[PDB]
């Protein structure tokens, strides 16, 4: 059989930082996957170079379940955000070859095309309502049919940033921002809000309720999910729908949210959990309660993972929306992609394989530069959920 | 206040690969943490090195609590074998520096002595019945009141060994062994069987209910645990005890499986789940449904973390048994501590701290090799669960 | 082994009754409890005096957990107000000893600090609503981040005085104080009430959503809680939070209300529920749910209790709030104490121990006086719940 | 209206503690109750003399409901060991005034007479298989119609006591004690063990399992109860009838083991869950599911109990059995009563009040003596349940 000769990981920091997979075969074809795991990246690159790269080598790359399977089971510690993203890099540069190989882009290996272009949202931030709603203007103005709203609150505020907050002082607040949007551009616009895990399933609740009125499309990670129990009061008394998962890494975090219908988006991505081959599975799930797909899609995602991204979004029939946060010039230039951007859509390209590369000589004039997500605590201290 | 000025990361192989944190302050004293993760060591020293350390730099160490959920809510990715190696860790470093600061052994702080001596089980191995029978003898002729029993199965067979396996001829097989066990010892020993997570939730119910008139201490990971449902036919259908855990890393992966009243001893250790501080909450919640402690106790968890794993096992309410394999003679001289073994029992000294160290002279003598766990496929090739 | 020579009960009234427990050992050091139970305060006395007391002689007081487990245990009679108040003293004195033999104020004992100060309410009572209104407001003026608000209603009314209480008459008239409060102050601070034990579960389902305009830091034990389904209809129909269980001595009181996620903020103090080390599985046992600490504070617990309550609140990762009535000046020259309040908040000293002391001889100049709680009748007489 | 002059506190030690409760009224009639607390009494004399008592004196105590729930209620601290003896001592005293203006013995009050006789069993206690084995042939030759055995096993063991256990040892001898019984004297009596708070819930349906060849009458208190949720796997495995509740001191304590069908008999008695008047409620709720009584009867509950016991046992339509330990000669004399003993049946007599009465000359003669009920700890020291 055809065997995997090289499986390489190679660093690179063209704005932010990047880890990718590479893995290469005696025929010559060769695949590549996102290992990015922002802020502990190079816990991954170890996790890959010095344990699983070289278990891979010999092995037939076409049996992508297969290697799944032994890469997944055979750690015998399951589960977990490295240990996930090792994977996923693993299964999205096998299904690379595998599209490479029977001359298709990868949408079509997973059924083909379900829909033409692919609904995102944007972010428009500002300091506060005023600032928001200018944002979402110029979101609405740029051709987006879904826009992000978030605004920075009066009175709450290398190494990581320490960032303040209050739940009293947003509760205040945020709400107004929803009541000023609805009456400056009406209900035609999907408006989104990421809670950012800083309320109690009570108050998540007590928020959604304040939020009916203006329709959101959903409101996100409004409570810590460890325990999938956490979400039963906030869908018991609200209607604004709920999304969760960027931070998932395995179909075992989401399993009861969904079938205890508890979400209507779930935003697990293809690098954060297991990629084409585990994600195929949460998304079917979902599909039994019409639950939808909402991936994750800020910049620490690199390139590769938004290609896999689209083919994904192309095909999967539960599509909901997906995220778009626009990368640096120096990274698309470093991943060159057959994917681009049109009046609120992205579209995935017809290259054979996911439709990503990455240029390895310019990839090495960008070093690797040690960056970190911040920390939030609240006002007296207390360690918090940034 | 008192600072954090090194947080060192410290790799050796006396016998088998350990990754040892030690974190020294401006006053002097210092303390130190296993982080040892079997079969995927370098990536928990990635994550530690790279990335929590260089945040530690500057903390007050007396912050326990703090420090904890600083590194657990500041990831942002939350849980998993890596992440909670890397905090169990700093915990264990921070507890030894506490003690040491308090003048007392560690199990003063947690609240003090519930018992004497810490009940112990060996492990009795054979390739057949008769081996494992014979096997059995020498632990109890060695004052052992507690012994795992493990045959081979006739029929059944630097980089990852491929083991293989049948589940019928096991289930035709194993519930002899007991049978022999019994005939030959009688009742008065504690027998203990690992299924090593080979058997699905109606399997483990059959072979539970085989195993029931040989009075067994426990069955343990009997079936795979990611879903914690999984436990729900077994315990539905067999009064043998059930224990489960060695593999789990927060709270979140056995919540249910306690709550629900599926499982009598949880094995989650101080190096696989968090620290003193975490697995304190795991053994808190089990005591609420009279679920007793198990802790594993393979080689592959250092003496820092055998250590640790007696002061808290000579505190804790519910103590159950604890799991203990000897490591080699080099290990034990690279990791001085103040424990010992006699008569079957296992007890801890009165060293201030967690009463071990690190002479860093000798391990530097002992270089990290490259070593994995075995993997195991059915009889036809399908990748399984070792 | 040290042992424990004496556990003497102290009794005072400097302005009103507390009981106290002193542990004494034969190295010198000692450490004190508090035991005050209002209203039943000698069947703690004598349950100490008489029967626990003579037990703990010669026992080694470095044992916390051993004799939490003895006196809790071996009583044979389980749990209850009288009980658990001896043991609550005994666990105080036993951390207090604990904490000075350790060179450390005790909140370094339970992991270290979470937060700097410690916010507090205070208790803004009035006759009617304009009373009410103008007390919040000088609260407000002091600096207090978080007011109770308690009304009399307009119709409603040495041995226990027998108060009048009229259901519908309330239910007409509480939602207008808090009307007001908002419209007179805004929603920038805390606004509390506390339901008295008044209500049906069904009254207290209306009741909460009749105050939801108005944007609650909590609605307090709103219906009697023996039978823990009773905030069930509660919880399904209002986002009001919901906190309960002053009088809770046990765990066993709270673990539905908390499991199946009824309430936001846990009451149950060191005194009531069995000290330091009871109140922290309690603790621990919210968190899993999000549920926080909102320990009782009347006067009716001693600075003893305030001390051992305010190192709690300082480590413990769920802290929600502290209820703070002022004692007596005659009361804190009796109990002197190592903490202290600055705008709307407590602080924690670093005095090893709890910090708090007797003076014995100026104790032994206030003489017990029986003073009794309230009662409260329906108007048709019907005894009812104060 | 009538009044309460005086409800006094009477203390003696006929062979072990007793403490009474005497309400006297200004028409001329009274009423005792008892208040005795095995091992903790004192505290229930304190409740009494320096609380409750002054608060009766002035009452109308004709009427029973309002003073049960005027102590019940207006105590603030609800429930506990402590504060339903005092409630069961007032309450059994008003009852025994009711009944004497009545003109009937208790009985005729409660509903009137259900059955003539009322079934014991008695206590059958050996050092072994063999002695207890003699020990039951002896209750049947009295005529006993139901016997509890119990029996020490081999290999275990004015202060309390300290006793050994070890569950492993039991669990292989105990059933051979109930496999002898019927092998020696057949299936016609009726056979109780008591487990004695002992087992985990799943090594009390293994015991249970066990021990259904031998068709018990009941296994009692097979693990501990303060989480009603306890018995849930051990009613799911055995087919063995369950008894609980000596211990249990309100409704509360039971009510989801009852509701849930756990139990086939609850233990609870008139002095530990607060007189007839609560007890009538647990045994109303017990007959919806078919639940038994099966009142707890040793020695430390006085004659006083026993008389009150007698009559509800009489008339209570869910009858199982009544424990009966025979109090010494010197208890009965203090204690003159109207109930007798006759081939394996106590019988009530027909004197207006429950029949008991105090002499409280002679009871002067007899002091008060400390006396504590042993404690049990496990083989490597851990403090256990009694
Ligand atoms: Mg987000
Ligand atoms: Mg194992
Ligand atoms: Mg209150
Ligand atoms: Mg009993």
């Amino acid at each position: 059989h055809m065997k995997i000769t090289a499986a390489r990981v190679i660093i690179t920091c063209p704005g932010r930082n990047f880890v990718t997979l590479k893995i290469e075969t005696d025929q010559g074809v060769y695949g590549i996957g996102d290992a990015t795991l922002n802020g502990r990246e190079l816990s991954v690159v170890a996790y890959l170079q010095e344990h699983v790269a070289p278990c891979l080598i010999g092995m037939d790359p076409r049996r992508i379940e297969d290697i799944w399977q032994y890469v997944y089971r055979g750690a015998y510690w399951r589960r977990g955000p490295v240990t996930m993203r090792a994977i996923a890099a693993v299964d999205m540069a096998l299904w690379d070859i595998k599209a490479k190989m029977a001359g298709m882009p990868l949408y079509q290996l997973l059924g083909g095309r379900s829909r033409d272009g692919i609904m995102v949202y944007g972010h428009a931030n500002g300091s506060d309502i005023a600032e928001t709603v200018e944002a979402v203007g110029h979101y609405i103005d740029m051709g987006y049919k879904a826009i992000r709203a978030q605004t920075g609150v009066p009175g709450i505020k290398s190494l990581p940033s320490v960032t303040g907050w209050d739940t009293r002082k947003a509760l205040n607040y945020v709400p107004k921002l929803f009541e000023e949007l609805r009456k400056t551009y009406g209900f035609d616009h999907h408006l989104l809000h990421d809670g950012h895990h800083r309320y109690t399933p009570q108050e998540a609740a007590n928020l959604g309720k304040m939020l009916e009125p203006y329709q959101l499309f959903w409101l996100e990670d409004c409570t810590p999910a460890e325990n999938q129990e956490a979400f039963r009061l906030v869908r018991q008394h609200t209607v604004t729908p709920l999304a969760v998962g960027e931070i998932f890494n395995t179909i075992w975090d989401a399993k009861d949210l969904i079938q205890n219908q508890l979400i209507d988006y779930i935003r697990a991505t293809v690098v954060g959990a297991g990629g084409l081959t585990h994600l195929r599975r949460i998304a079917d799930l979902a599909s039994l309660y019409q639950v939808r797909t909402g991936c994750h899609g800020a910049t620490d995602l690199s390139p590769v993972t938004m290609g896999c991204a689209l083919h994904f979004d192309t095909w999967v029939p539960n599509f909901g929306i997906q995220e778009y946060m626009r990368h640096t010039e120096e990274t698309d230039a470093v991943f060159p992609h057959d994917y681009w951007f049109e009046k609120g859509e992205l579209f995935v390209g017809e290259t054979p394989g996911h439709g990503v590369d990455i240029d390895e000589e310019l990839a090495a004039k960008y070093p690797y530069k040690p960056a970190y997500l911040p920390v939030a605590r609240l006002e007296d201290g207390t360690m918090w959920n940034w």
